[PDB]
């Protein structure tokens, strides 16, 4: 009975604020525990910084990156949002490590394209989701184009299935080294972005870490873990709110993760 419920509060908000709500919870093996709209396509927006933040672990795991190598660069690399990337380029530099860290945690757009410039692209992103068996997620631009989010544009996109998956990949599944593993874990719980959104909806004893997304034309997402009840969990939540304001929007987020916490409370283990 209780998936029912969490559909009936989910189109409740749906209809009352104007929105299109996908959600996907899964278990640390990517098994659905719910989901509501999980098949259909959301713009990632910055949500894929921790992905990419993964790609590059992977990397380091292999022995082909290092975190404390140098990534040069000047003011052409300078975007809107590019808080860290701006107080490190008179330095001239900034490292791998710094560069993800910043992404995952401030979502700064010039340490992003750092790395993407690094990769090889936005290819090469799409690459390494196919390669922790991720079909669906893809990434066609740097940003702040990425985030355009222009209804019908099939770039840039995910599904809520899709991305959970990839998350409990990522965290749970064996795709980075125990140490790496746990440094994305803590940069997720210690993120600076997401004080407004699901985290503010779940108990506040809950273990939680996200990284979260704005996009253009009202997208609003955030994707994530949080362990409750002794059971870790993986959840994306991708929203589409175009009348909503900027806050109302947070609080939407909020709201879903309020619904996502009902939901879990009511799962027998």
């Amino acid at each position: 009975s209780e998936k029912l419920t969490f559909k009936t509060d989910l189109e409740k908000l749906e209809r009352e604020k104007a929105a299109q709500i996908g959600v996907a919870i899964v278990d640390p093996q990517g098994e659905i525990v719910a989901g509501h709209r999980m098949a259909q396509r959301f713009a990632m927006c910055s949500t894929f910084k921790f992905p990419l933040a993964a790609l590059i672990f992977e990397r380091i795991d292999s022995g082909t990156e290092r975190g404390d190598r140098k990534l040069s660069y000047g003011p052409d690399m300078i975007v809107e949002w590019s808080p860290a990337t701006e107080r490190f380029l008179a330095s001239g530099h900034m490292t791998v490590l710094e560069a993800a860290q910043a992404a995952v945690q401030l979502s700064d757009n010039g340490a992003t394209n750092l790395l993407l410039r690094e990769i090889g692209g936005p290819a090469a992103m799409t690459q390494y989701f196919r390669k922790i068996g991720d079909s669906v997620s893809r990434l066609d631009r740097k940003e702040p184009e990425m985030s355009d989010n222009t209804p019908g544009d099939l770039r840039d996109t995910t599904t809520p299935i899709a991305m959970a998956r990839t998350v409990a990949k990522v965290l749970y599944g064996g795709a980075l080294t125990s140490t790496s593993t746990h440094t994305i874990e803590r940069w997720l719980i210690g993120n600076q972005t997401g004080d407004a959104t699901l985290r503010a909806g779940f108990p506040k004893d809950w273990v939680v870490g996200e990284k979260t997304g704005t996009c253009a034309n009202g997208g609003r997402n955030d994707i994530g873990f949080f362990k409750a009840q002794e059971r870790d969990y993986a959840v994306a939540v991708y929203t589409t709110a175009p009348k909503l304001s900027a806050v109302e929007r947070d609080e939407l987020v909020a709201s879903v993760g309020q619904v996502i916490t009902q939901l879990i409370l009511s799962t027998d283990k």
